[PDB]
């Protein structure tokens, strides 16, 4: 019958993760390589793999990183620890935390301060949630699941605040929520939430437009915890779904029998990546028609470059 392809936006690269790569081109365009980067700068394989041909290295140990020596922290965020560890070898710390995680790292620590037990929900292996619970590390408490809830217990008097990770699925983080919010009734948390805008854009997007398709191809790394969300959102809304790093990834038998394919892409995906699936199905022998399906308009914050680093730029172009 009738085949169509719609290409969803948004999609693709949010801004802390433009922001991040470009933080790590810049030191290298000033810097002589290698640049060290603490953990994965995003991740996505192929982003990294092109910087680490241009010169960075990725690094979990920062003994294998020189003293005095350039270190970047990805957009995940870094555990407070790891600083004082930095200056320790006098290294230049280039901070490229997205400020919406720097939002939660912040929230912990002020409301620790205000004698908070804090809730984090999360994934405990995830370097975000650890970044962030080590801000508070003995009063932050990580939820991963709803078992985890029914094993919370406090004093009755006792303020509490939660947060979650930036990149959760909605519809599992609300449940969550619902359920802590049951046993908890006055817990507090931040107004706006700690979802992020560009998790929430394209989940809300691809749920939109997801149930009148044969299949969801989520473009993204199998590292990256919101691809695998994007994937999720649209399975339980019973269409079947897949998450492909490449074309190259896809099995093409799995077209046999689907006429409309939603597609998208994670926050840490590049566009080019994308095009080549657009390129593909909407040619022959595939021939689905291309299609636009839009959520609403997504604001790109006007996030700078780290402003340490942006003086150093001055600097040198002096
Ligand atoms: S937390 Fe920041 S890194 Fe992107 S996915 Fe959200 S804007
Ligand atoms: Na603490
Ligand atoms: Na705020």
């Amino acid at each position: 019958p009738n085949k169509i392809l719609y290409l969803i936006n948004p999609r693709g690269f949010c801004k802390g993760v433009s922001r991040a790569i470009e933080t790590v081109e810049e030191c290298l365009k000033l810097f002589k390589p290698p640049i060290y980067v603490k953990h994965k700068i995003v991740h996505n394989d192929i982003v990294c793999k092109k910087l680490e041909k241009e010169g960075a290295i990725f690094i979990e140990d920062l003994n294998d990183v020189p003293d005095g020596h350039i270190l970047i922290y990805s957009a995940h965020g870094i555990s407070p620890q790891i600083r004082e560890i930095a200056k320790k070898k006098k290294l230049i710390e280039i901070d490229a935390t997205c400020p919406l995680v720097n939002k939660v790292h912040v929230y912990v620590q002020m409301k620790a301060k205000e004698n908070y037990d804090i809730i984090l929900i999360g994934y405990k292996n995830h370097v975000e949630v650890i970044g962030t619970y080590n801000e508070a590390p003995h009063c932050t408490h990580i939820v991963e699941n709803v078992n985890d809830v029914d094993k919370l217990n406090f004093p009755l008097n006792k303020k509490l605040f939660y947060v979650t990770q930036t990149t959760l699925s909605m519809d599992d983080c609300a449940l969550i929520v619902q359920k802590l919010k049951n046993k908890f009734p006055h817990i507090e948390t931040i107004p706006s939430g700690s979802i992020c805008y560009a998790t929430t854009n394209r989940q809300t997007a691809l749920n939109k437009i997801c149930t009148k398709c044969d299949l969801t191809i989520v473009v993204g790394s199998s590292s990256s915890s919101n691809a695998k969300k994007l994937v999720y959102s649209s399975q339980i809304r019973n269409v079947p779904a897949v998450l492909l790093n490449t074309v190259h990834d896809l099995d093409q038998q799995i077209l046999k029998n689907v006429n409309k394919i939603a597609l998208t892409s994670a926050a840490s995906t590049p566009e080019q990546e994308t095009q080549k699936f657009v390129n593909l199905l909407t040619n022959p022998p595939f021939n689905y028609t291309l299609q636009n399906f839009d959520g609403a308009h997504e604001n790109v914050p006007k996030w700078k470059l780290p402003k340490n680093f942006l003086h150093m730029i001055k600097e040198r172009e002096k």
